[PDB]
């Protein structure tokens, strides 16, 4: 049925690639299915992992097809076009495409929906055996070299080949690797299974033995009577089919979804428009598609006047991009109710005027129709309406009128401005934000080429034993075929070049000719270039005879490159560091050691150290393997080495000397007697003012009562200027406009400033601040525009000397904000229908020891909102727990970062399936309740926990090397029921490894608000924990017995076959 539909897109479609870069031109593309791996392929250049997608749009809706919408190069049509989102981050990537023909699109999108939950539902064993045809078709047959490099790359270390063979070869390592694993229990019985799930697992339903046949041939799927080998046994124990979450909770039941609003968990997204910071980061329409669809239920809109009379919406005041009203209204409508039938509210942030306020009132009315909610559900209520009572309804949450009638905020400018890097002299943005006291600026935000051609080796009897030996090195080693070979320049025949090559266990020398072009063997035939040569005989013998086939790299291509030093001692090496103002300074430098290397580099204002072997062909960096020094270097030129920090500035004489235009000094390093007359006299020491620097070899300044007359360059050393170095980041604002993205503060009544007309470094417009009371301190800063760069500095001088329309007031039916009156709460005087809101910081206030008691009794009839202080421009998040402990429900959140709060958010709504509400217990709803007193539970049965980590399987790498993986075992809840614990790390292997025997124990007095949370980290070679994968669950969804945790990444997506197993005991049992 549709079986044959999905057969034939493996057959070919030509399709229209809208691609995501804005210079690539669409092309046309053949698009293919891959059932046996079940992947999107086309011509192959690329590839979709179906397991990966998140939605299948139909239409033309996405940011591909929208650089296309004026522009007559392609029209997307509604009908010929569909989008397929997805990804593992909340920014989901697309693949935008236009077919010829509506039958074609309709035939894609009904596959590949049935291709994606098929997929996504997939028995283990099956996501097992196209994982590994995925890990095959990476490298018919493979090398056994091939297979140690496939197995480094997913996190295993080794300490011809069919697929057939590899997958018997996988199978059995896995198992052999946990052999060792405590598993008190080669065939196993529908019987004996059977007895493991009633006798460990608690699994009732077990007792029917029918049941346990088909539960196993559901895992299966290959028939006589079910059994397990023992791999395929410890395979289950692994698996998601043997997950601690009861899938059971996800999901909704409708008799939890009776209560007023008030007594609801509701997933709520704080700025839901943007998809990075609060600052610079894009706003997009896909946000409000992603949140909707994770099953946020209360998102949030901030509305500006648009150029045409509609509201746009992004963060005001910032550099976050513009999104149209009409098109977030939209994508509401398409949304809201894809992942919960159940009600969402829009929490507008009104900026506009009251002329387009009215237009909003209209275009909700009109786009909503139905859906909107405009009346009461219950005139003569005395509470909230239930989830249950406001189905695919949407509330506007909006300040709304009586009847009849330290933040980038509070800010004078904010902005991009550059920065001239002190070491590499390049310009770099910061944020950059004018209140009326300081500045904060932020943290930044032909045969040459040829791999044979190894240059000059030597200058005699020197070049050629070198030659033999790289070549002999190379050819033992990696068992190298005969004609392996390697060019240099001749040490005796000057011009010429000498070609070294293998045969028979045995260095060949032969002379190459050079002369003028013609380049040839004695006797052989010439060629145009070296490279022409080296070409031909790499594919006809020359003359034994033997045809040139592998080229001996460059082990030593290190020794000419900028941060390579042979001769330098560690203290040496942290004496040049320490003289670089930035981190991310670095140089590598021979050890005394054979084949030994160390990585000195600058990071938080110190100087560490970390060594390299050379293993052959390769280097080692820890258990990280690359091909050279060069290679390694270069990686971590792209990649972090410590912590975030990259290698940045190579560090050699040269670049120490250029580390450094307004009133700038020098001193003179000796005499200088005037040799004409526009030229300055001084003596050695000599300060000279008001220099104008010149390439040529001469400087312009002030001395001796003498202006602006020129002097040898060479003749003096520049003042340096304390600018260039870093703040003291130990006292510094803890609570800045930037938050923790902030770098330096000025004190702008200290400050003069002063445009440089011609510009400086490339950069036209460019103004200077400088500081009367600190001689020599400027800071050049380069804008973007003039216009720019004028309002900055008239901003930055003054500082120095110094109605709602009720039009849509009618939509605000609840959620009706009012100031917050503390001594309302369990008073006749509290409404029902109206609201405050809290910054995290004022929430902080309430959801104390002193006040949550009463701040509950508030939650109790009446809905709070919760939203991150305006201080995390970096979009972190707070703590949830706090605030939903004390009954809050709008706990805003940012949904586009991956950190703990977020991971915590999914996790409570996990239950019933995040259809975004969950009832809170009635035991918080008493009277009694207090978060924190532990006595205020009263007679509520607690609940221990026991458990042990065995192992895991498919952990994530981190970067390069092999991760040491340890596990992270919290519970969260209440403070008096909140603690972590830990297993020790394993070495070198995040594949399968084990861990020693190490029972943990936990005790929950209020199991009813609980988590319990695994976070697998990595130990790295510094010893700093990074994030590896997570998996957080609310305690009354777990089972018992030996259970997988199926593991998550930090946005809470779903790993593929990434899990722990664990010994998890509950108690008291039920
Ligand atoms: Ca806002
Ligand atoms: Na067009």
């Amino acid at each position: 049925e549709v079986l044959h539909l999905c057969r034939s897109l493996e057959v070919g479609t030509v399709m229209t690639l809208f691609y995501s870069k804005k210079s690539q031109r669409p092309e046309r593309k053949t698009f293919q299915v891959k059932l046996e791996t079940r992947q999107i392929t086309w011509s192959i250049e690329g590839s979709i992992d179906i397991r990966e997608i998140k939605e299948i749009r139909p239409g033309k809706t996405s940011r591909d097809f929208d650089r296309y919408q004026e522009d007559p190069a392609f029209r997307p049509d509604q009908s010929h076009c569909f989008v397929i989102l997805y990804g593992m981050e909340f920014r989901l990537k697309t693949l935008s495409l236009q077919a010829t023909s509506e039958d074609e699109v309709n035939m894609w999108i009904k596959g590949l929906t049935w291709l994606m939950e098929d997929t996504l539902q997939a028995a283990t064993p099956l996501q097992i055996e196209r994982w590994l045809r995925k890990q095959f078709y990476s490298v018919d047959r493979i090398s056994a070299k091939d297979l140690k490099n496939m197995l480094s790359q997913v996190n295993y270390r080794v300490p011809d080949i069919t697929y057939g063979q590899f997958a018997q070869l996988y199978r059995s390592l896995m198992y052999s690797a946990q052999k060792t694993m405590d598993l008190p229990f080669c065939q196993v019985s529908l019987s004996e299974f059977q007895q493991f799930l009633l006798e460990y697992q608690g699994e009732l339903w077990a007792v029917d033995r029918l049941q346990v046949q088909e539960f196993m041939l559901s895992f299966l799927r290959d028939i006589e009577e079910p059994y397990f080998f023992l791999d395929e046994l410890v395979t289950f124990l692994f698996s998601k089919e043997n997950s601690v979450w009861n899938s059971q909770l996800d999901a909704v039941c409708p008799e939890t979804m009776n209560n007023p609003l008030s007594h609801y968990w509701i997933s709520s997204s704080h700025n839901t428009y943007l998809t990075g910071d609060q600052f610079s980061s894009e706003s997009s329409l896909e946000a409000y598609a992603r949140c909707l669809r994770m099953g946020c239920r209360c998102i949030e809109l901030d509305c500006w006047d648009g150029p045409d009379g509609m509201p746009v919406i992004y963060h005001g005041h910032t550099l976050t991009t513009k999104i149209k009203f009409s098109d977030v209204l939209h994508t509401i409508k398409e949304h809201a109710f894809v992942a919960s039938e159940y009600p969402v509210i829009l929490s507008i942030e009104d900026h506009c005027s009251i002329a387009q306020q009215r237009n909003m009132a209209q275009h909700f009315r009109k786009v909503l129709g139905d859906t909107l909610l405009t009346k009461p559900v219950d005139i003569a209520a005395d509470g909230l309406p239930s989830p249950n009572q406001l189905k695919r309804k949407i509330l506007i949450k909006h300040k709304k009128l009586a009847e009849g009638s330290n933040d980038i905020s509070n800010s004078i400018k904010n902005g991009i401005l550059y920065l001239e890097d002190p070491v590499n002299h390049e310009w770099y943005p910061h944020y950059f934000v004018l209140t009326s006291s300081k500045i904060y600026y932020s943290e930044e935000t032909l045969h040459s080429s040829e791999k044979w051609f190894h240059g000059k080796l030597g200058a005699g009897r020197d070049g050629r034993h070198i030659a033999e030996r790289l070549l002999t090195e190379y050819c033992i080693e990696t068992g190298a075929p005969d004609g392996s070979f390697l060019v240099r320049e001749s040490e005796t025949f000057v011009g010429d070049y000498t070609l070294s090559f293998w045969r028979n266990g045995k260095v060949q020398h032969c002379r190459i000719h050079s002369r003028q072009p013609k380049f040839f063997l004695t006797d052989n035939l010439v060629f145009d270039s070296l490279y022409d040569l080296i070409t031909h005989y790499q594919q006809v013998p020359l003359r034994f005879e033997m045809r040139l086939s592998e080229p001996v790299p460059q082990t030593n291509a290190h020794e000419s490159k900028e941060w390579y030093h042979a001769s330098l001692t560690r203290a040496q090496a942290e004496h040049m560091l320490m003289r670089v103002p930035r981190d991310g300074a670095f140089l590598v430098r021979k050890r005394n050691e054979p084949n030994s290397y160390a990585i000195s580099f600058r990071a938080e204002g110190k100087i560490k150290h970390c060594r390299v072997q050379q293993e052959g062909q390769t280097v080692m960096l820890g258990n990280s393997e690359f091909d050279s020094l060069v290679d390694l270097i270069s990686y971590y030129e792209k990649h972090p080495l410590y912590r975030k920090m990259k290698l940045r500035y190579p560090i050699n004489e040269e670049a120490l000397e250029k580390i450094g235009t307004f009133k700038c000094a020098v001193k003179a390093l000796f005499d200088y007697k005037a040799q004409r007359e526009d030229e300055l006299t001084f003596t050695k020491s000599a300060i000279i003012q008001n220099v104008e620097k010149q390439d040529g070899g001469w400087w312009r300044g002030d001395y001796g009562g003498k202006k602006q007359l020129w002097f040898p360059s060479n003749y003096v050393e520049e003042m340096i200027n304390p600018a260039i170095l870093e703040p003291e980041r130990e006292h510094l604002d803890e609570n800045s406009p930037l938050g923790d993205l902030l770098r330096g503060v000025l004190d702008v009544p200290a400050c003069q400033i002063a445009i440089r007309p011609e510009g400086k470094n490339n950069r036209l417009f460019v103004f200077s601040i400088s500081m009367p009371s600190v001689a020599q301190w400027s800071l050049d800063v380069a804008a973007d525009s003039q216009e720019e760069l004028q309002d900055w500095v008239k901003k930055i001088r003054e500082v120095a000397q110094t109605k709602i329309a009720l039009e849509l007031s009618e939509l605000v039916v609840y959620c009706r904000p009012v100031p917050f009156d503390e001594e309302k709460i369990g008073t006749e005087r509290a409404c029902y229908r109206d609201m405050s809101s809290f910054p995290e910081t004022k929430a902080e206030k309430y959801v104390n020891k002193a006040k949550g008691k009463k701040f509950l009794q508030y939650n109790r009839l009446q809905l709070s909102r919760i939203y991150p202080k305006g201080q995390r421009l970096d979009s972190s998040n707070y703590d949830p727990l706090p605030m939903w402990i004390c009954g809050s429900q709008l706990v805003a959140l940012n949904f586009q970062t991956p950190d703990k709060p977020m991971q915590m958010n999914q996790a409570l709504f996990m239950a019933g399936g995040h259809c975004g509400y969950v009832l809170q217990p009635s035991t918080m709803r008493d009277e009694a309740f207090d978060p924190f007193d532990k006595s205020s539970l009263r007679g509520l049965e607690p609940c221990v926990i026991c458990i042990e980590v065995l192992g895991a399987r498919h952990l994530p790498k981190n970067g390069r090397g092999i991760v040491c993986p340890f596990v992270e075992i919290e519970v969260a809840g209440a403070e008096y029921d909140s603690t972590k614990q830990k297993t020790e790390f394993v070495v070198d292997n995040g594949l399968n490894p084990v861990w020693p025997a190490k029972p943990f124990h936990f005790q929950i007095s209020n199991p009813e608000f609980a988590f319990l949370r695994f976070v697998v980290y990595e130990e790295d070679m510094f010893s700093d924990q990074n994030f590896l994968a997570q998996a957080t669950f609310p305690v009354k969804g777990l089972k018992t017995g030996y259970r997988a945790v199926p593991l998550k990444n930090n946005y809470s997506e779903d790993l593929e076959l990434a899990s722990l197993l664990i010994k998890i005991d509950i108690f008291p049992a039920k």
